[PDB]
């Protein structure tokens, strides 16, 4: 392909027109044409085309670049120290992979709550408030909250709030086997989101353009979006505020924070031009201002310009939300993490899977280890005729396979109780029995029934371990719950 020109890919939500203005200035000084393109799914197309026809420079959040660098698609970035000193050190950290810089950092992006001041002068502090607020607003033909549900970037902050995480970080490194998408925190967060949908406070099909149009036309009081979205809100004249995201179970929503970054194609015959453009035209006060005026960048990596932008209270809120969430890893496994979470939310939200099934598959799809055990609890009921008769009785659980007593439990009076959970790692039939110990109390004849208890461990359609408990009186072939009846002999 023809290559005398500098080709740049950037997402269609960002200020590509401003960036083209910077490219026109560079064309004047150098005679080199700059073409800015914004194809759909550029982050996916880049590794396919990177065969010629790839861009010379690609702009995306830093999370994608480890994967690009692992596959040899990116040139190493080696700016002078004089240039490095112009950007915040934590932005360089985001583009450092195996000790090498693999992009230039541009801007820090975090999601915020965006709210309509005319509809909602006091935005909710908690997610838990949102359903009641949606009832109130529905009575006036409006909704409380619409935001993009199709992309896990937008739902993650809530899923993370109470404990969800992608990869545990420990001792300078990410453990790619320690994935946090299937824990109690993730489950609680996704369950909340799904219930909002089930209770008709949000629709499963809401995507980027639907939520943007609803907010910018005054149809919904709130949305969740990044700084790039402020420009179309300005034009719409909605009277809006940008604030901290709502809390969930008292924890902050924790957005994954992206650093918009610019990488150089390892196959580009124009590396030096690309480096000249980025360092001497774009990452200057004038360069970033031209992009930012088209669509806001967020908190920019260039210290000299960020000092001006930090006065903007929308940027203070951005940084407030950024501190509460965290900077995404840049490791190759992030792609798999994201497709995993995307599948989970769409499936749970649409009712294809339960929240537990969705996140269990997400855990594996993200590269977490297959949980290959199953547990069950054997339950006992004791029945005394008199209410308030709290006479205690005890029960034993014996393994026939191992010929020993596993556990004993006590019930005072009428009641149900369970033995502690049994764990199985392999399919088969497991044999136990349960019986009541003789009573110390001479006023009662204990039930002498013995129960045979069989646990069948089988695979379900998906290869997951399943355990079913079947219990019978030792006399019989008929199934029966484990229930003992103690007769009182005294008044
Ligand atoms: O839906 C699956 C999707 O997952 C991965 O995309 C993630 C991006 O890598 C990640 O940076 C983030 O993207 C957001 C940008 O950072 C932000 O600048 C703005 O453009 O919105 C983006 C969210 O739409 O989050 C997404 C996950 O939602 C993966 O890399 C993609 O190829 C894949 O299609």
């Amino acid at each position: 392909h023809h290559h005398h020109m500098l080709v740049i890919w950037i997402n269609g939500d960002k200020g590509y027109n401003g960036l083209a203005q910077v490219g026109k200035k560079f064309e004047k000084d150098t005679g080199i044409k700059v073409t800015v393109e914004h194809p759909d799914k550029l982050e996916e197309k880049f590794p396919q085309v990177a065969t010629g026809d790839g861009p010379d420079i690609i702009f995306w959040a830093h999370d994608r670049f480890g994967g690009y660098a692992q596959s040899g698609l990116l040139a190493e970035i080696t700016p002078d120290k004089a240039f490095q000193d112009k950007l915040y050190p934590f932005t360089w950290d985001a583009v450092r992979y195996n000790g090498k810089l693999i992009a230039y950092p541009i801007a820090v992006e975090a999601l915020s709550l965006i709210y309509n001041k005319d509809l909602l002068p006091n935005p909710p502090k908690t997610w838990e408030e949102i359903p009641a607020l949606d009832k109130e607003l529905k009575a006036k033909g409006k909704s409380a909250l619409m935001f993009n549900l199709q992309e896990p970037y937008f739902t993650w902050p809530l899923i993370a709030a109470d404990g969800g995480y992608a990869f545990k970080y420990e001792n300078g490194k990410y453990d790619i086997k320690d994935v946090g998408v299937d824990n109690a925190g993730a489950k609680a967060g996704l369950t909340f989101l799904v219930d909002l949908i089930k209770n008709k406070h949000m629709n499963a099909d809401t995507d980027y353009s639907i939520a943007e149009a609803a907010f910018n036309k005054g149809e919904t009081a709130m949305t969740i979006n990044g700084p790039w979205a402020w420009s179309n809100i300005d034009t719409s004249k909605v009277n809006y505020g940008v604030t901290v995201l709502p809390t969930f179970k008292g924890q902050p929503s924790k957005p994954f924070v992206g650093v918009l970054s610019a990488g150089i194609n390892a196959a580009s015959p124009n590396k030096e031009l690309a480096k000249e453009f980025l360092e001497n035209y774009l990452l200057t006060d004038e360069g970033l201002e031209a992009v930012n005026k088209d669509k806001p960048l967020g908190a920019v990596a260039l210290k000299s310009y960020e000092e001006e932008l930090a006065k903007d209270p929308r940027i203070a809120a951005t940084m407030e939300n950024a501190q509460k969430g965290e900077i995404m890893p840049n490791i190759p496994q992030m792609s798999a993490f994201w497709y995993a979470v995307r599948t989970a939310v769409i499936n749970a939200a649409s009712g294809r899977q339960t929240v537990d099934e969705a996140l269990k598959d997400a855990q594996t799809n993200a590269g977490g280890a297959k949980d290959s055990t199953v547990q069950t609890s054997i339950s006992v009921e004791k029945v005394l005729e008199r209410a308030g008769d709290s006479t205690p009785f005890s029960f034993a659980l014996e393994s026939i396979d191992a010929m020993k007593t596993i556990e004993e439990i006590t019930i005072a009076g009428s009641g149900k109780a369970s033995f502690s959970p049994l764990t199985f790692t392999t399919v088969g039939q497991y044999t136990y029995r349960v019986y009541e110990k003789p009573s110390q109390n001479k006023d009662y004849q204990a039930d002498t029934t013995v129960f045979d208890v069989l646990v069948y461990v089988t695979y379900d359609e998906d290869g997951t371990l399943v355990a079913k408990v079947i219990s019978r009186r030792a006399g019989d072939e008929e199934k029966s719950a484990i229930t003992f009846k103690n007769k009182r002999l005294v008044k």
